[PDB]
C-alpha cells in the first residue's frame, strides 16, 4: 500500500466517511489520465488504491470530493473539492499518506512520506 | 476588489512574498480558461485580480505556485502547487478573501466571505 | 501596535466576531499574570492590546474563549479555549500578528512576524 | 486506550518522533494536577497514557513540547508548546485521538472522538 488517503471532519470530530476521490496521473502529452478511485471507509481511510509495480514515477493528482460530503450533511460548502498534486517516487519508491482535514470553508492537507 | 488572495509562510512566520498564481474560470466544455494572475506583494497579498462586473457566478480555480516559492528558499516541497477550487455564488453583496498558509509538506486554505 | 490577534471562522467562512480573549505574561514564580484583554471586532481583529514600551521580552499566553463562541452559534465544541503560548524576542524591529482559524473540533494558529 | 496523541511534522513530511508531552487534569480547587506523560514513538504516536477506569470526567490539558522538538532540529520556533484543553467523558466514556500538525511558526490540532 504505497498510497493511502485519510480524511477527517473538523466539525464533527470524526473520520470523514464515504468520501469519494479520484486519482489522476499526468500523461506525456500533459493531460490528466484516470489512475485510481474509491471512497473512504468507516475509519476515514482509503487503502489499496495502487501497487508498488503500478505506482511509477510521475505527477499525481488526488481530487477529494468534499462538496458532496458536506451536501449530504446539509451544508453548502465553499470548495468544489480538495486537490493534492505532487510528484511521486522521484528518488525511488516511497510510501505516501495523504491526510485531509475538512471544514465547510477550509481544508488542510499534509503528506507523510516514508522510505520503504 | 471582489477577490483577493493572501498567502502566509508557516516556516518563517511571515507573509509569503512574490508567490505567483493564476486564476482560471471553468468553461462550458469543462476546461480551465485563464482569467487573471499576479504575484503576492510584500504583505503577501494579491489585489486587483478582477472587477465585480467581470466576476460572475461560476467555478473558479486559483493555482498558487508553492513549489517555486520553496525552491527559492532551498527547501524541498511536497506539492506541485496549491489549488483552491470554488463556486462563486451571488448572495448578494459579497467579497472573497482566499487565504493560504504554506509549509513544505502541508497547506491549509480558508475563505473569508464578507459584505 | 506591537501585538494584534485575528480570528477566523472555518464553518461559516467569516471573521470570528466578539470572541473574547485574555493575554497573560509569565511571572518569575511561573504563574500567569493578566496583561491585556478584549473582544474581536467585526473584522475579527483585536488591536491595541499593548504598547511597545510595555511589550518586553518574555513568555506570553493568549487564551481565546472559543467555547463561548461556538455555544452562541449552537454548535458543540471540543476545546475549552484556544491557547497560544510564545516567547517574545527582540530582533529588533518587529510586530506580531497571531491568527487563529477555528472549527468546532479543530483549531490552527500561526504567527506573522514582520518589520 | 481511551487517549492517544499523534504528532506530525509539516516541514519534513514525517511523523514527529520523540516529542515529549504532559497531560494534566483540573482539580476541584481549579489547579492543574499531573495526570500522565510520555514521548511519541517512531510512528509519531503516544499510546497507553491512561485507562478507562482512571480516565474519569474532567477538564484535561495536553501540553506538547513542540519547542524542544524544533530546537533539536536546529530551528528556533515561535511557540513554547502546543496546548489542547478539553472536557472529557462528559456524556460517558469516549475514545479520544488528539492529532497535532507542527510547523515552526504554526500548528493545528484536531480531535477524533469515537463512542466506545
Ligand atoms: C485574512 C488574514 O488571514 C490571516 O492572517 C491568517 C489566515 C489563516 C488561514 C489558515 C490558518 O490555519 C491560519 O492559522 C490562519
Ligand atoms: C489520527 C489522525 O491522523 C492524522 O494523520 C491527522 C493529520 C492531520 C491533518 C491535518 C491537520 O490539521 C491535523 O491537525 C492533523
Ligand atoms: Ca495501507
Ligand atoms: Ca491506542
Amino acid at each position: 500500500c504505497p498510497l493511502m488517503v485519510k480524511v477527517l471532519d473538523a466539525v464533527r470530530g470524526s473520520p470523514a466517511i464515504n468520501v469519494a476521490m479520484h486519482v489522476f496521473r499526468k500523461a506525456a502529452d500533459d493531460t490528466w489520465e484516470p489512475f485510481a478511485s474509491g471512497k473512504t471507509s468507516e475509519s476515514g481511510e482509503l487503502h489499496g488504491l495502487t501497487t508498488e509495480e503500478e505506482f511509477v514515477e510521475g505527477i499525481y493528482k488526488v481530487e477529494i470530493d468534499t462538496k458532496s460530503y458536506w451536501k449530504a450533511l446539509g451544508i453548502s460548502p465553499f470548495h468544489e473539492h480538495a486537490e493534492v498534486v505532487f510528484t511521486a517516487n522521484d528518488s525511488g519508491p516511497r510510501r505516501y499518506t495523504i491526510a485531509a482535514l475538512l471544514s465547510p470553508y477550509s481544508y488542510s492537507t499534509t503528506a507523510v512520506v516514508t522510505n520503504p
